[PDB]
């Protein structure tokens, strides 16, 4: 039932080999582009897919936390002399043992002297002492990790054809990885160890997730999904303004990072009324409960270029981020005098539909659907909803499958390509102009969506 | 009166394209450095031009600020138990509508208990109430935006000329943009649709600019200009050390960000003497003035890699970066049984000038000035003054006019060119070597250019 | 006693010039690895290595620092109105000239009013008063550095030799620099001129250190060593979170960066005893002694594509990072009618030996060391022990000895080569796959190691 791959255009490059004071070897080069496979014959169909770009970063920091739910409760003394509520008992410490504890809970003291006599005498200096209890929000629970500079691997699928009877029978498939951060990567590829496949990238990665804080929610079972980005607090960093400061120790117990010593800076109150235990209360923090956090979405929601963006297994070593959006490799295909010929199958396309969209990030984009399509696709934007109008940019798309098929594709567009409708032409690869089919593409731009007072007794 | 750009002396490869079961074709492969022309004639000269590099940056994060113009006016009580200032009316609190208010001014209040009673009696326990009032300083109003990871545009300038008469004469010329990030982007590139250019990055751009926090003065008009880098908050974040923490809201009404809860953590104040009204007063926070803030030049200035770093128009959602240094592009041209042949200009240099500065900012490098220049010339620097001492670098700078031209450029030097005059030798492309003018070049180091007590009553 | 480098094996490509209207020029193209060397004769033995990729990162911020020694002392009076501990001597203020003085320390004031009266009357409101001394900690200085968006530059070696009697003779030997970032570069590489270099990078660096805040050690005489990262306060930033507060003023004298202001924010007390004299105190900041820091090693001991990482000279205007670990460059050899001959050496490799290790900052990577090897070497990861078991990844490995050598280098491992002894299998290029040498590796994983109360009388 396996058929190969569309076979795609490729210009190929003579390359001849140094020689040594011993017995010329000639080379194929060409470049292979992320999600294309080349096809050649030996003189049995060899074919090469690029199937997946990927880095696969360090993780170098590793905290639990979770979203802290947060309920303030205070008490007022009219005499500041009162045994009642004092810095002994408020200031820089835990809630103690015989004040009701949930054991999921943790409860830090504050203390505000300093307040002004309403509901009490007018010679009278009140003290204000609060419990500010701390609780996990829906028992959500999250891994931040540091994620350092990676290390880059192409895969790449290498599969053999033969045609038997009416149909093409899979003789052999391997995966093949190649680091790209180095040299060129040299191996064997066919099952005889004839044929050699040389990978060399020209520098780093048109892509690359920014050395960070990252983080995931944790599961039963298989703990981590796909990663995300928020204001994220490092392991030895404590801003109340970003996520993290919530944190889960070896047991299974949350716990205000540094809470004893920071509370007073991070909890304020104020009296209301003395006599009637009255108070304001607020929290000078940032991603608490109630009314404090807004999860973002993951990171392959969000950015185009990011397919998949996981930690690698449990043991939390390695994140890999595989890659959407990729430049091309340098490939060079090595091996009695035998003769190698690529061959490429026609590029052809039915029909497309689409929108060109500004979504809520800022991301412009042509959201492109082909019909009955496979192989380049050449598209061109233009300046109006007329199609003979001016050409504002051209681009090519890439359709695997080796019949005809119906697939979505985003193609990003240059800040030229503003507001309003246009028309857009797009034409398979050596094909007459006449064979292009244009259309008139609305034009949809979602608002930019960004993040960013007292509580009574 | 159109003359063609200088053609490139380039290297071309002949590339094989690979064959269908149907019905071979030649491909011209070679490298194009960007600002520079290649020219090829068909068997009316056509010539391709890498005109720009650019990164389009979608704008995550967008937020209007200003520089606050602080003063602060206090009042003492001698008494602590006196009606008269209190956490009431003063702790976390904004001024009253009663208290003298200008519609540009926002005010806060803060409350100092536990004074020393200098200036009443020896048991009193002074306190003192402050009011902290802000205003836009020189009504200087800025864009904050968050640039996050670029997509890559480059742009081409495909020109066709006829040589009627005894005058060049131009008979086409469009712009080609075309797309970095992903696979080979291909295009018919003459009138005919018989020329066709594929461009084909090998990795990321050799500079980007780094995700982060940017900015540009709004003005009246053309709101934005070019965008400057100085420490500046996120929409989330709130450090007072930073820029942004003096925000504009949906009128032109400018507020001290979570201003009624953080000002008494900013804003600290002591008495001096209670009964003569006079106190100590400062703002542990940066950016305001008087005396705390000195604007950053544009980046395009400071950083000689960037030509100019703009948002790119009112719907602030891309900035646009373009590049002054980048790397080549590979470009491939393909097509009854026609000839493409390449030609190239011959090199000139008159003379040149300069002088070896490291700027304020640590940038190393030469700035050169040629006169009656054109093409690809070749520079040598020595170790010492002497012309023939060691050579110490060597670098290729490339002239775009196609007459001899004086023009102005930066070549950057590594570490080993320190201090001290020495040798700087030109030669243009394929000149003897008894043809190249050498000069002694002054060296100019700038210092380190960077940033970084109480007032009375 | 000079002989020549291992002569790698590379494809040539035959690239023509384009032409004038004068007056075709033949080139030789091909990529060359980091730290490999290509050989060529003339129609003497020329060779070119690729000796160092280095960026060369200008330094924008300088700053001195050092490890605060803290010790604080504190002082109680039992009665509030008490001339003795006020705001006027111990609020917003250093210690006076009278209070005992270090030359090297520093000293800042805190009031805490509103204490208990444990060891006082019930109706007495105690307060307390601090010194808070700060002195540098073991006199060890540092330097502070931003270090921002780097050049790149390529160091070549051109050595030619002659074959006299039975031994190579080193006839030339010169240092060819390069830069990276924009266009060709080009230069005459033989005495006789007759010889030229071009050289051009594809992008960025596969690499690069992210722009940032790194510092070193500063010493006697040679002031600056190896760079290193820890969290690090920029010029304008005063986190106590982070290192770089304790800075050194124009003569070395140290103070707490806005210390006077600060102190009341970072040092936080509260009394045991007010009679007795006793008390809790703290210093919410981070990066002081006692039990505060732990100096994290330099960056190319904890990075593996790092070789080295240092400040240029005593300008401290540049910081050079040297690559490990690099991608291949593209270099074009152009010149009566002579001919241009490539010569390679053979690859060998008497036997291996290695583990397979998970660094504590989780780096995947094979520690191999090589016995009687010189050339490219190309490995082979297995999915179990056995010799026979599925091929996980393959890499290439590059010896630069002309002789057989024995040599330790750090191959990276994608994640797939998870937990477990598993064989790995290498074989010099252009070798029987009979002549492989399999080993079972074994495999050791570090535990991630990362960084992150109240002190009496
Ligand atoms: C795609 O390309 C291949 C190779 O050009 C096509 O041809 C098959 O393979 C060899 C030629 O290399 C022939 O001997 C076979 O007879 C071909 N198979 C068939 C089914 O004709 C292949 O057909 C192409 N596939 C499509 C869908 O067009
Ligand atoms: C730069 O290059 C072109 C092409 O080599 C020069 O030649 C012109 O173009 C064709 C050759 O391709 C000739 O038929 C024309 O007669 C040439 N024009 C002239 C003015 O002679 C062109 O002249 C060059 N320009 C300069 C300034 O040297
Ligand atoms: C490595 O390569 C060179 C070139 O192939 C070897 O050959 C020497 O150089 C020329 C050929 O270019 C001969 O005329 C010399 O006679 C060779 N020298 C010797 C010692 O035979 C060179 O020998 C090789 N080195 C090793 C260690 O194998
Ligand atoms: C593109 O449109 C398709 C429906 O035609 C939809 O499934 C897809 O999610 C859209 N993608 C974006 C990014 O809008
Ligand atoms: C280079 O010198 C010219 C004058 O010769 C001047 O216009 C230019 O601004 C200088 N550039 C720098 C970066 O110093
Ligand atoms: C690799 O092993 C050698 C000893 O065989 C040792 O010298 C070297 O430091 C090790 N490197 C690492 C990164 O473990």
């Amino acid at each position: 039932r396996a058929e190969p791959p569309h076979c795609s255009k490729t210009p190929i490059v003579r390359a001849q080999t140094s020689q040594n004071a011993m017995s010329r070897g000639m080379q194929m080069q060409f470049s292979i582009g992320l999600h294309t496979a080349v096809c050649f014959r030996l003189y049995l169909l060899h074919t090469i897919r690029l199937e997946k770009l990927e880095h696969h970063h360090p993780i170098t920091q590793r905290y639990t936390f979770g979203i802290p739910e947060v309920h303030a409760s205070c008490i007022c003394e009219c005499d500041a002399t009162s045994s009642t509520c004092t810095a002994e008992s408020h200031q820089f410490t835990a809630c103690p043992e015989s004040d009701k504890s949930d054991e999921t809970s943790s409860c830090y003291r504050t203390f505000f002297p300093n307040q002004t006599p309403i509901g009490c005498s007018e010679d009278d200096i009140p003290k204000l002492c609060c419990d500010v209890r701390f609780k996990p929000y829906k028992n959500m629970t999250f891994l931040a990790v540091k994620l350092e500079q990676p290390t880059t691997y192409a895969t790449f699928v290498y599969a053999a054809y033969d045609f038997v009877n009416g149909y093409w029978v899979e003789k052999d498939k391997t995966k093949i990885r190649s680091q790209l951060d180095g040299g060129t990567q040299d191996r064997h590829l066919d099952q005889k160890r004839r044929i050699s496949l040389a990978v060399t990238a020209g520098g780093r990665a048109s892509h690359q997730l920014e050395t960070g804080m990252y983080f995931s929610r944790t599961s039963n079972g298989g703990e981590t999904e796909e990663l995300r980005m928020q204001p994220l607090n490092e392991i030895t960093d404590n801003n109340f303004d970003r996520l993290g400061w919530y944190r889960m120790d070896d047991s299974g117990h949350f716990h205000v990072n540094n809470g004893v010593v920071k509370m007073d800076d991070i909890h304020k109150a104020k009296v209301k009324n003395c006599k009637e235990q009255t108070y304001k209360s607020i929290l000078s923090a940032n991603h608490y409960m109630p009314g404090h956090f807004n999860l973002t979405r993951p990171l392959e929601v969000i950015k185009p270029w990011i397919q998949s963006a996981r930690i690698f297994d449990s043991s939390l070593r390695q994140a890999v981020v595989t890659h959407a959006e990729g430049t091309n490799l340098q490939i060079s295909i090595h091996l009695e005098s035998q003769n190698l010929v690529f061959f490429h199958n026609a590029s052809r396309i039915r029909d497309f539909s689409g929108s060109i969209i500004v979504d809520s990030k800022s991301n412009r984009l042509f959201n492109l659907t082909v019909y009955e399509a496979s192989g380049k696709i050449d598209g061109s934007v233009k300046m109006s909803t007329g199609f003979g109008s001016d050409t504002i940019h051209t681009f090519t798309a890439y359709v695997s499958d080796l019949h005809a098929s119906n697939r979505s594709m985003i193609i990003p567009l240059p800040a030229i390509v503003g507001q309003g409708a246009r028309a857009i032409c797009l034409r398979a690869d050596s094909m007459a102009d006449i064979d292009k089919i244009c259309h008139v593409i609305e034009y949809f731009e979602s608002p930019l969506f960004e993040d960013d007072g007292w509580s009574h007794p």
